[PDB]
């Protein structure tokens, strides 16, 4: 009976047993870094398998990962820091800060560049951006003529892509729907990044470093991996049929190793388990860690609320693959998902459980009812491939023994 | 880190920084007085800019302001003091106390003085007056033939206007709707004033002074500004295009300096930040301050409930500009607004947050979940012009650090 | 500052001031006995005016009153004592215990004795009787051909009326509606009385005396007023136009002084303020007073729940004068009304506030949120005449000062 | 101290008085074993009447009973132990673990073996099995052509019946409805048994013994009654009209005494009151008893939630005799019923009250609001016959005196 | 109607002024019946179609037809039309005119 903070460590050992038996030994994932904490105390930390298969290098605690969309909560906090200085209000039109967006219209029909559009019921608000109710979309969605336009203009990334270019190009594109009336995962968070720059006078990497990473002691989180740390950078793998994987990004000669001009508020960051733990633990503590504060306790409680109309779940409003059964009983606040109904989600957990993931199968959650949190790192695109984040939840909630 | 009552004072300093940067330095407001308190302790008090631009006089803590519609909560408390003595019941017809109102009818069509009307489903009740569900209106609404009548009869104020005249004139006017069936901001609170007089035997200035202002130590709150205090009286300014302002009321030769015969339960009062703080803090304490009680703890808890049908928000029942997005997730009790849904309001705060404002951009709130309150004084007509009350909420809730 | 149990006694003195000014001095009521208690402590007890106008006798604390329908909670407790011994279940058909009621049918049309009827969806249950969803009615309702039948058969009372006769006569009468589908105030509680007899083997006066009155020290509560105590018995008065009253029952030569054979579970009891206080205080304590228990804490919590379908209020299901505005936001359990929505009721009080009244303007309530209770005795038929029970609530809740 | 753990033992004595008066003396039941516990303390334990009428043998505390469907919670816990090791997820298709079930279809019309079927909206999930939303059924339901097929194939039990045979036969049978769209009591739990075997590598009797019975000190719980304990085994009786009973299973020469090849996760177990108390008390403690843990506290809290769509009760989704009035205000989790609305159920108790029963009138419940639990053993088929489980609840909740 | 002597949508109280303030039965027994305001006055078309809210003594369903029977408004000694009209002026209607149908003395 090893018990720390009401958690049986013997039960937590099933994490490593499970990742070995189900993913690593059968060659579905290259390697995992898994951290669990409760009541401020780290109770599990376990590197397993390889960060680089080709170079036979193991995952270590200090291994760097593409956290991709786990950037979105950091960008969300950055912008909400400025909400707390009265620099904007959530119900303000975006076109107040981006005047060229005043006349954005809703897609009716046509192909880029001759798309016909209709008037929106109301202009897009900052709250719409923070909650993906903008009516913006993502190139990779591959559902509509609008995301076809995003792909032909490389608005997800590509040579000479800047935030200045994203904002300039989106001014001339239609929205998937009248702002507020639906939910669709979007570049909206990359735009929030642009608004941090606009309001702070700083470049996004500088705002993050000054106002989040330095205060919290996150020295290994950056848009561009410094040359001296590139040895610690994991390879990224993508799914291959037969539950296998292939090389997707070599850490040597990775775009993440160059400073191209694109600071992606949506997917740009590289981090390690320790750095993301400090960010998570700060949020779990109401915005403060070791005497550094990144956000007001109340402002954070506001971000963790469901901001979807009529306390609806994602499938009640989502047009995308976030319509599907895994997101049942989950809502969405200002940059986090929020568990609304545990039974409906078919996954053990608590009402209020908040977090997000990255397209490379990175995941984190904060159960505010249990003061419990997990950070899970691996590099397998896409995150939709395996239900590993759900198995980990089963095991972890399984290890509660008070 | 200065922390008083779980509030970072360094974070509260963003209030002054914000009002300077956004309103004062750019010449949108003349001057501000801002007070914040929590758990009985004043944690912020800051005069800024000028009370009188023309005479180059600064705002001081003791500066007197037209609080306009922040009178309504005081008139509400006055009447509810009499509820507690069994002097009436909320479900009683108004025409019990004002017999000439027995045959009030609902506007169908026509112009003053030949307006056709229909029978109401039921007579107007006291609760209707206290909640603006009377079907009365305001001259300044400028929406209907009925408020056109209010303007031609100067029922908002003007030469030889008394409450006796308001009551006499309203007896011959139609209502905007069958009482209870909708909400419309109204002279109803001026009528509550008349009912305080009717039931107490006292003139409203005397009831207020005896039963509210003296007990609470509010020596600088009155319908008429005494000659010896007129030096402290701020000028009132109105909005001019280009986010500028012009002189609206000179404190020397102001109708607020004369005792004309009109005691406005709806907008009549002049007060200072300290006096309104004592009134607010009394409410925050459940009706008692420094051993003086103006209202029962339970009676007040009743006034702070949502009194709108089916726990609806103002936009679900309001016919006016209180229909609009800023009042989403806000209800209405007996003289206070009540926050119902924080996420829906798109503004940080707590469920139960109650208060009201004045047309000159004066505002106060009491967050009963956080034991937190704000009093904000400025003189810019109309209150709808800037979202300053929302920015202050963002910053203040931002400064909570427990 | 006299304060007992968080109640300002100076504020409670407004009770006597109010009853004098509004009812006694203007000759609307003959006399009042008013008791208030909180946290087990009696904080107000006040006789006022006359128990007998004709004989110029004052109301004293020991004065006996017709509590009429305040019997119903006592009969409810009696039956639920037997629920706790497993003697029946609430969802059981009544015709299990009263076999002659197996074929009760619903009124379609016609006059007694040729009434046509329809099959009910389901048989009447014990829970239907305890909640007035039986589809039974009362002679005095004066709305339907069915209550016309009750009057011609004198089922409310009259010479040689017994419970045995009520049960025998109701077997041959139609119901106002299919049991469960509506609410209508009824002899159902008189029938509950009959079921106490049926299941206990005892006459109702004996069950009450043995299992309620003796345990609780209620020596002055009985269906028949002993000759020796008839000096203490108040006269009953009925309303006369001009807000006046006339003699309705002379205490000398009162049917309440004779032992006719009718033990009315619905309206039969005579009691004093002290006895009803002990009954009320027992309920307020979870069924125990001074080491005597009349009901389990849990069983009582069950009786105080709203037992109306879909947590509806009385006006959502009532066909009677309990449809009207005063009963808005009030439900009904097993013999008590239950406040559901305070704001909707337009009267100060707490969610869960339970109690009932008698047709002679007797009233009691228990606010379980405030551990507060009131017993009000007067003798003015009918209870619908004046809103005094609401004025008392205003004043009493007004006197809470913690 | 006639009070243990806030329960009056004098009031609990009404249990024996009631079972004697209502069931035993009138010969409706042969014998009862009744245990009640609160806050970890057993406050009532009472054998009454005979375990074997023919052999005139009394019920003793150590008497063994057919608990029938009270097996289902044990099988549920067994499977959820494996959920906690990440061995599966609730939203996974069953056909992942039982590939021959990929093409299960929904009954349209026809008789076995020529039944026509339609495509289901989605494949059956593990959660569907644990909640009886599978669309599987039971032979004994006697409502549909589908259960007629179950009977002709003896899928409830009979010679040469194994779990391997149940799974093989169900692969070729239609479902009553598209999985998830309704509720119907089923062999689904017997299938959960098969999945425990599939995932654990162990036979179900071994998994139970190793992972539940040995840890909890339940030496007298087994699928097959050991020869040396067969003297303690009660006879089973079935209902006969006139509220009488006949011999149904002689304990000598009982199929429960032989090891036929059928390990019934649904109804197979024989147990005693002490063993089932230890299992119940473990659950009441959050999955731990005397330092042995069978399930995580959080995992169990998940199983006790209502898992029916839109927090509906059983009658809102059940097609069976679980449609009927007794199951009003009761939902269903992963192997337990859950009380949702106390008033609606017409039975005293608490929201969250969970448990289940056996077809032989065995019953248990755990009131997590009162830390109270009951185990009731008798042998009368079917459980639907008498409302004894409701009478016991009335009496027990009646005995709460804090 | 064909001589233009009236219109169907005209209030009855135009031709029977004592009927201007007819009210709808809420509760009570003759002679102390409580009533509510009708949405609109009774029209001639209401009479011709039995949507008046009048009733018949013999209906034997409501306190209102009990009143018709005790006043013998279906017939009986010294009954005239003048008496029917005079007595109905002081009685409540079963419902707000137009809102339902009930066979009646309307004809
Ligand atoms: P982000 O990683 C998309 C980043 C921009 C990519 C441009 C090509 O979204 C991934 C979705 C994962 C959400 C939750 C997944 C649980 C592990
Ligand atoms: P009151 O100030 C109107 C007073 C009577 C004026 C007669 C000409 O209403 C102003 C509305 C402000 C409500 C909330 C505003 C937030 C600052
Ligand atoms: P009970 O007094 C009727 C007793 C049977 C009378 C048979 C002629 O009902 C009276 C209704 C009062 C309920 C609440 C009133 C508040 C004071
Ligand atoms: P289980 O006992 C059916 C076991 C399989 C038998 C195959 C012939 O279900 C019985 C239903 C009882 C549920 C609740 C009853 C309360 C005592």
């Amino acid at each position: 009976s090893n018990i720390i903070a009401g958690m049986d460590l013997n039960r937590l050992d099933r994490i490593a047993e499970h990742l070995d038996r189900a993913y690593l030994h059968p060659g579905k994932l290259a390697g995992t870094m898994t951290l669990v904490a409760r009541r401020g105390e780290v109770v599990y930390c376990q590197a397993q398998g390889l960060r680089d298969v080709e170079r036979q290098l193991p995952v270590e605690r200090d291994t760097l990962f593409r956290i991709y969309s786990m950037t979105k909560p950091i960008t969300s906090i950055a912008l909400m820091q400025l909400y707390e200085q009265g620099r904007f209000l959530l119900d303000e039109p975006v076109h107040k800060y981006i005047p060229t967006w005043k006349n954005l219209r809703v897609y009716k029909t046509g192909s880029h560049p001759q798309m016909l559009t209709t008037a929106p019921q109301r202009p897009m608000t900052i709250r719409d951006l923070l909650t993906h109710q903008s009516g913006l979309t993502y190139g990779f969605m591959n559902r509509t003529n609008v995301d076809a336009a995003y792909r032909s203009l490389k608005l997800d990334g590509g040579p000479g892509h800047t935030l200045d270019r994203l904002i300039d190009e989106l001014a001339r594109l239609p929205l998937e729907f009248s702002p507020g009336t639906a939910w669709n995962y979007s570049v909206a968070t990359d735009v929030c990044g642009y608004l941090v720059q606009l309001l702070s006078g700083m470049s996004l990497d500088d705002y993050f470093s000054k106002h989040i990473f330095q205060p919290l002691g996150m020295p290994d989180t950056f848009f561009t991996v410094p040359a001296e740390k590139l040895s610690r950078f994991a390879a990224c793998y993508e799914y291959q049929p037969g539950d296998s994987f292939s090389l997707q990004d070599d850490p040597q000669g990775s775009a993440f190793a160059k400073a191209h001009g694109y600071l992606s508020g949506g997917g740009g960051l590289v981090s390690c388990v320790d750095d993301y733990y400090r960010f998570a633990q700060a949020l779990a503590n109401g915005g403060e860690l070791d005497g550094a504060r990144i956000i007001g306790r109340k402002t954070l409680e506001f971000m963790r609320m469901n901001h979807l109309p009529d306390n609806k779940g994602l499938p009640d409003v989502a047009i995308g693959s976030f319509s599907e059964t895994p997101y049942d009983g989950t809502g969405f606040g200002l940059g986090f998902s929020v568990k609304l109904d545990v039974a409906k989600s078919q996954t053990v957990g608590s009402v209020g459980e908040y977090g997000w993931g990255g397209m490379a199968s990175t995941n984190f959650f904060i159960d505010p009812e249990e003061d419990l949190l997990m950070v899970f790192m691996t590099q397998l695109i896409p995150s939709s491939t395996y239900a590993v984040r759900q198995e980990l939840r089963a095991i972890i909630n399984g290890a509660l023994v008070d």
